[PDB]
C-alpha cells in the first residue's frame, strides 16, 4: 500500500485577511469559514478544502497530508512504519474529524516536519467550486493533490529512504559543490515532493499549483505584477515538469509558484543540468538565487 | 442564401432590477453586468458582453427579439431579402449598433409585432471570463445555440412561420392538441442551429409578447440547484420537472420577477433532420401553479 | 432540388386481421396498434405511431405507399416539380393527413398504377416506447432508413424509373438475368438514404401490386428466431437464407397472410457510392416453395 | 456538374496471351479470368470481373481507357458536355456495353487520338472472391481510386488538358525538367478521386499510345515479392526502387510482354488540395535499362 | 467562385542581408536557401522552397505579397472577378512565375497600393526537407495555413475590405478602441483557411507598408527559446508576450533588422465561424519598447 | 526488476573524423563535443547522447549501456547478481557522472563484453536535437533504446542465460550445421539483442538505428551509394523484425544497419527459415555472407 496523492497542507499564518486578498483574490482559490476562531480553509475542488489556515501568528508549514486509499491500506502503512521502527500515533476520530478525515496517523519526517497520513476526505459535491475571482477553467487536483511542494530536509539521503517507504518514488532530478535536488512522484503529477535545494530559513520553500487553462494563469500573473509582489523567478519552464511557471512571495514571506502544462513523471529516471527557458532571477532572497539556465 | 444562425440576445422591459438580480443571478446562476448605465443593466451567460439586456423601465414584458448572422455580407443579403418581400426596416447606425454591443444592426418587426433585430459581430468579454451569480457545477449551453428558446405572441400563425422563413429558421407544427370546441391547438416550432428550437409559437392567446425563455445548463447538477433554489423561495412552478416529446430536454417552468416563465433545462437534443409531431409529452410536466398561459394538459 | 428522404410507410388491404397479428407481431416482432378505428389497425416498428396500416377491407395487396420528404417547403417544391412535369396529383386537406397521421401530403399515383403518396412530419408516439408483439434481440433498422423496401409492379420499367428519378430517388439496373428466349431480365434498384435500396422494380409479371417487402433487425439473432418460428409454423419459404449481392444482407424470403412475401433479413450495407451490377447472388437464396414471382435462379 | 469518378479499365492489345498472364498474374497477383472468348481474357485486381481486358489481335499497345462515372444521369450529363463543346461521340448500344462489362457506355477520342470511353455499372462478381495469380500478403488499391495510373501520348498538352478537365479531372503540371536545349519540360498530372493521379502527360515523343500503368498495392511486402521475382526472371528494370515527390509513392519500374512498362507500387499519397510543382524526386529511381521512354534524370 | 487559399508568400526589400541571416534564421529558425542570385535569398519554414523572398535593394519595407489559388481554373475566375470589377491586372508570363518559383501569377496592387500577387502551383522542394538555422523542438504552423499573418497600410479602410472580399477573404471589425478625440479606432481583420487571421488593417498612420508579421510555432517551446535570444541579443520588444482576445494566441512583438515589427507566436485557434469583436487582450502584450506603430494600450 | 533499453554504446574508433562525416553527415545523427580531449558523442534524440566515441585508436564496441527504471531497481538487479554469483563493481559518482548517469553498475557477459547498468541519463531537453544532416523525420528511441546490436558470444546458452538474469526475453529466432541465432528484447523494439551468428572478428557485428520516416531512410540509402561505402546486404526485410533496412560498412569496418518500420517482437515465441524479401548479399567479408532467402 502507498501513498496516493499529497491531499492537504496545514499553514500557520499571521495575516488570515492577507491570505484571503492572495489566495482568493489573485489566484482564485475559495474561502471556506465554518466559523472556527482560529482557522479558515482554501478549497481549489470538491474537496471541502485542500489548504488550511491557522491564525497563529506563524508564517511556515504546519502539517504535510498524504492521502491512502482507505483503512486497510492506512494500517498498511502503519504497520510498515512499525516495522521499520518510525514512531507514529493512531489518531482519535475527534482528531481525524477535526482535519475532515475518516481516518489519521500523525508522525515526521526525517527533517522533523509534521506528516499525516489519511483516508476518506470530506468531499462537499453538493456545494460547487466557486472561485475567489473569475476562472477561465479549474485546478489540477484529480487524482493528483493540490499540487507539489520543496521542503526542507537536512538528511537528503534518509528523507529519500522515508518516503519510498509511504510509497513515493523518485531520485535525484538534477545536477546543479553539486546541488542534487530529489524529486518525488505517487501519482500524475510530475512531483508531489522535492528537496536537497540548499539552505532553507522556513521548513517550506513553495508550493506549486496548477491551473487546467492557460489563461488562468497569465490572470493570476497579471495581477501579481498589478499588485507589485514580489517574483523571483520570471515565467519559465523546468526541464523535469516542463510546466509554464513562476514564482512569486506570499503574506508568509515564502512562495507560491502558479502554473499550468505540468507533464507526467517519465516511466524512468532522468536527469536535466539546466532549466529549458525563462525562470529568470528577478527578485533574490526567497532561497531561489541560483542560474537555473546558467 | 444568408440565414439567422442563433437567438444572440433579449431586450426585457423590466419593473424591478433588484428582483432581477436576486433570481437571475442568485437562482438562475447567470452574471449580473453593470456598466454604469442608469437605466439598464445586463445578464451574461458566457464569453459574450452580455444575452440579456434588463431595462428599468417599468414594463414587465420583452422589448426586443436580437437574431444573429454570421457577418456584414450575411446581413446584407438578408436585408435584400427584406426589401424585395416589402418588409420595412430599419438599417442601424454605429451608434444605435454600439448600443446593442454589435458591430451592425437591422432593426424591423415580425408580423405578430414583436420588435426584431438581425445582427453580427456580438462584444465578447473573453478578458473577463464568465462568473456565475451563485455556484455552478458547470455552465450554460450557449456555443453556436444562442441563449435558449423563446415563446412568442403571433396573431397570424402562417403569417409569423413564413417571416422566420425568410430570416433562415426551419421548422412547423410540433404538436397537435384537441381543444375544448373540436378545434386543434397546433403550435409551430423553429430552430436555425443544433438547438432543437429557438423559436414557437402558436400556443393560442397570449396577455404578453414573450410567454417563455428556455436556459440550459450543461451539468444536471445546476437544474437540481436551481429546482431546488425555487421551491424553497416559494416561487410559483407552473409546470413540474419532466420532458416534452420534441426536445427530449429535462425542465420545469417557474414566474419570474415580470409575472411570465423561465424554463431551466439540461439535456435537449439536436432538432431532427427531418419533420416529426406528437401527441404528447414523454413524463412530468404536471400542472401545478395556474394562469400563466400553459394551463394546457401535456400528456 | 428537394427529394424523398426514405421510405415512410405502406397502407396494405387485407383480408384477414387476425392471421397478420398473429405473424406481423408474434413472429415477425412489430407491434400491434388499435386506435379502435372499426376498420383498421396498425404494425409499428419503432418510435413511430406506425410504419404499416392494415385495412380490413377483404382484397390482399398493397393500397398504397408513403415517401416522406423533410418538410412542408419540400413538399411544395416537390409538387411543383409534380406540377411541371404534367403529373396529377391531389393536395390533401388536414383531415386526410391526420387519417395518415402525417402533418401534410400529397397523393398521386406512379406510371405503374401504384398509389404513391408524398407526406412530412409523422407522428412519433415518444411516450409509448416500441414493445415488440414478440421477445426480441434488438429493434428493427428504420432510423432515416425507412421501414424496409419493395418490390412493385411497373409495366413501364423506364417510365417508372423517370417518375421516381423526379421524386428523388437514384439508382438503374444492378442485375442482369438470362430469360427463356435470349432476352435478358434487368430489374431495377433505387435509394434515397443509407438503405441499400428502398425500391426495385422490372422483375417481369406480377399479378399483385407488391412482390415483397423486406424488413431488417438490427440483431443477428432476431432473425434466427423469426427463421425458426416461420419454419415451425410451416409457413411456405420462396427462397432461403442467403445473400444478394447488391445489399449482402442475410434474409430469407417467406409467405404472408395475403400471399405476397416478406423478406426478414440482417446486415444490409449501404448503397454504393457509383452504380454497379451483378449476375448472380453471393450464396443460399435456394429455391424451395414456387409460385410467389421469385422463381428465378439467383446462382 | 458531374464528373467522371475514376480510371476503371484499360483494353490492351497484345500479341502473347501466354507472356502476359505468366507476368500480370504470376508475378504481379492479378487474377486471370477466361470467359471462353476466342479473342481475349480478362484481368482481374479486385470485385470487378476485370480492371483490364487483353485482346490478342497481334498489336502491342493501349486500346482503349474506361473512366467511370457515377450512373447514367451522370453520363447523360457528361456525353451533353461534350455535344456543348462539339465534340463527337458514340452512345453505345446494350450489347457495347455488356462487351466492356458496363451498364451504360460512350466511345469517343481524346486529342491525342486515344480511344476514350466512358461508362457507369460496371459488372462486380462477389459472389467469385478475388484469388490472386501469386500468393499476396495482401490486395491491391483500387476501391474508389479505379486500376492506378497511366501516362499516356498528347501531341497537344494543352488541348488534352482541357479535353480532361471537360471530363472532370483536375490538375496541371507537377514538375519542371530542364531540356538539352535551354526548353522546359512540364508533364501535366491529373486525379478524379484520392488517388494523386489516374493521368499524366506531356513526358515528350512516345512510340506507344501508352507509356506506363502503375498498379498500388496495400502491403509493402508484395511490392518487395514483386520486385524479388522481375530481378529473378531478368525482366528490365528501367527504374529502380524510389520516390516521385508528387505522390511520394513506393515504386519500381519495369518491362511488360508489350514492350511498355508497368510500374509497381505501394503507400501512393492522395492528391494535394491545392497544385504544387516540384524539379525533382525524392529517392531512388536511379536510370537502370534505357529506351523505354524515361531516360531522364529524376534527381 | 473561386477564393484565395491561403498568404503564401512576401517578397521584402532589404538593406542588410547578413543581418537578416543572423536574425530570422539565428533566432527564429528558418532556414536560409541561396540559389546563387546576385541579389536575393529566400528564408524557407517548411516544405516550400520558401515563404519569403529577401531582395537586397536597400529599402527596408514590404515588397509584394502573394496569395495562394488552388490551381489555374482558380486563377482565371479570379482574374475574371478582377476584370469585372475593373481591377488593373498584369498576367504574368512563365519566366515571371519561374521567378516567383510559382506555375501562374497575376500581379496588382490593393487599394492600398500594397503590390499584391495571386499565384498557383508552388515549388516544393520535397527531396531536401526543412532544416532550421538553429535547433528547433517543433516546426513551424503553416500547412493550409500559409506562412502567418500581417498587418498593412490601408488608407481606405472600406474599399481594402471590398477589394480582399473578392479576393475571397472574409472577416470585418474584431476589436474598438477609444482614441484621444473622441473617435474610435476599429481594425479589420480578415481569413481565408483555418488561421484566425491571414490578413489585418485600419490600425493607424503607418510610415511603412507593413507594421509586422506573425509566425508560429508547434511547440511552445521554440517561442520560448526564440524569445530568450531576442531578449539575449538585446532586441527591442514593443509588446511583451500576452493574448489577444482574437486569435488566443501566446505572442510578443519585435524589432527585425528593416525596423519593422515580427510577433513569433504559439498556439493560434482557428476564426471563428461567425464575426465576433472586443475591446481588449486576454493578458500580458505590456507596451515596452515605443515608436513601432503599437503603442495602443491593449488592455 | 529488469533492464528497459539498451540505453547507450561506447565505441574505440580510429578516426573521429570519418566517424563525424558518416555519422552525422549521412545517418543524420548530431555530434556533441564537450571539451573532452580524448572522445566526443553521438546524439539521436532528447538524452545527451547515446553514442560514445573513444579516440583510441582501436576500431571495435567498448562498452554496453543497459538501462533501468532508478536507484530500487538498479540495487535489485546488482543483488541478483550477487545471488547468481556474477562479478560486478558498483562505480563511483565520478565513474557515475562520466557517463553522464547517477548510478552505475559495471560488469562482463559471459563472452567477456563490458557491460554496464545505469539508471538516470543525462537529458538535454534545452537543446533540441538537431540533425547532422536534413531529416524528414526522427530517430525512433522513446522507451525502446538506441537500436540493436549483434556481439560476439562463444556460449550462446550462457549468454541466453545471463541477459535473461538482465530482464531481457527471447530465444532462437532463425534455423538456417545449423546456425541458430538468438534474438532478446526488453521493450516495445523487436528485439535490442541478439547473438550466435557464426564467427565473428569483432566484439560487435553491427548497429541498427531506425527512422520514423521512410523518407530519411531513402536519403541514407542514396548517400551510401553516392559515396561508395560498402553495403553487405542490400535493401530488405527479415521475417522476425519485418522492418526495412539495408547493412553497410562504417568508419571502424564493421556494420550499420539504417532502417524503418520495425514491428513490436511477438507475444509468443516463433521462428522462421528464410527473409521475407530484398537483403541480397553484395560486397562480401563483413561476416554476413549467408544467403538469406536460399
Ligand atoms: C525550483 C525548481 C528548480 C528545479 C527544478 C524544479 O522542479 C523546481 O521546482
Ligand atoms: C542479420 C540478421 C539476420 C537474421 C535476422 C536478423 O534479425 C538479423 O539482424
Ligand atoms: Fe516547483
Ligand atoms: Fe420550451
Ligand atoms: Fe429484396
Ligand atoms: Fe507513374
Ligand atoms: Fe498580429
Ligand atoms: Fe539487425
Amino acid at each position: 500500500a502507498k501513498v496516493t496523492e499529497l491531499g492537504y497542507l496545514g499553514l500557520s499564518v499571521s495575516n488570515l485577511d492577507a491570505w484571503r486578498d492572495y489566495a482568493a483574490g489573485i489566484m482564485g482559490m475559495q474561502v471556506v469559514d465554518d466559523g472556527e476562531d482560529d482557522r479558515i480553509y482554501l478549497r481549489m475542488d470538491r474537496w471541502h478544502h485542500r489548504i488550511v489556515l491557522h491564525a497563529d501568528g506563524s508564517d511556515d508549514l504546519a502539517y504535510i497530508g498524504w492521502r491512502v486509499a482507505g483503512p486497510v491500506e492506512l494500517d498498511e502503512l502503519a504497520e510498515q512504519l512499525k516495522n521499520a521502527g518510525i514512531p507514529f500515533e493512531v489518531a482519535s476520530d475527534a482528531d481525524a474529524a477535526e482535519r475532515r478525515v475518516l481516518g489519521l496517523v500523525k508522525l515526521h519526517d526525517p527533517g522533523g516536519n509534521p506528516t499525516e497520513i489519511f483516508y476518506g476526505p470530506q468531499v462537499d459535491t453538493s456545494s460547487p467550486f466557486h472561485p475567489g475571482r473569475p476562472m477561465f477553467g479549474k485546478f489540477v487536483t484529480e487524482g493528483q493533490g493540490l499540487g507539489h511542494i520543496i521542503i526542507r530536509e537536512d538528511d537528503v539521503e534518509e528523507a529519500t529512504r522515508f518516503y519510498r517507504l509511504l510509497g513515493l518514488e523518485g531520485a535525484v532530478e538534477y545536477k546543479f559543490a553539486v546541488g542534487t535536488p530529489v524529486f518525488m512522484h505517487c501519482n500524475d503529477r510530475h512531483h508531489s515532493l522535492a528537496f536537497g535545494v540548499g539552505p532553507m530559513d522556513k521548513r517550506i520553500n513553495h508550493l506549486m499549483i496548477e491551473y487546467t487553462h492557460l489563461d488562468d494563469l497569465g490572470y493570476a500573473h497579471d495581477l501579481v505584477r498589478q499588485q507589485k509582489i514580489d517574483v523571483t523567478l520570471q515565467i519559465g519552464k523546468h526541464s523535469n515538469d516542463e510546466a509554464l511557471t513562476f514564482y512569486c512571495a506570499n503574506p508568509s514571506g515564502w512562495l507560491w509558484e502558479p502554473g499550468w502544462g505540468s507533464r507526467p513523471a517519465p516511466a524512468q529516471q532522468e536527469h536535466y543540468l539546466r532549466d529549458i527557458f525563462g525562470h529568470d532571477n528577478e527578485v533574490e532572497g526567497y532561497g531561489l538565487d541560483i542560474p537555473l539556465k546558467g
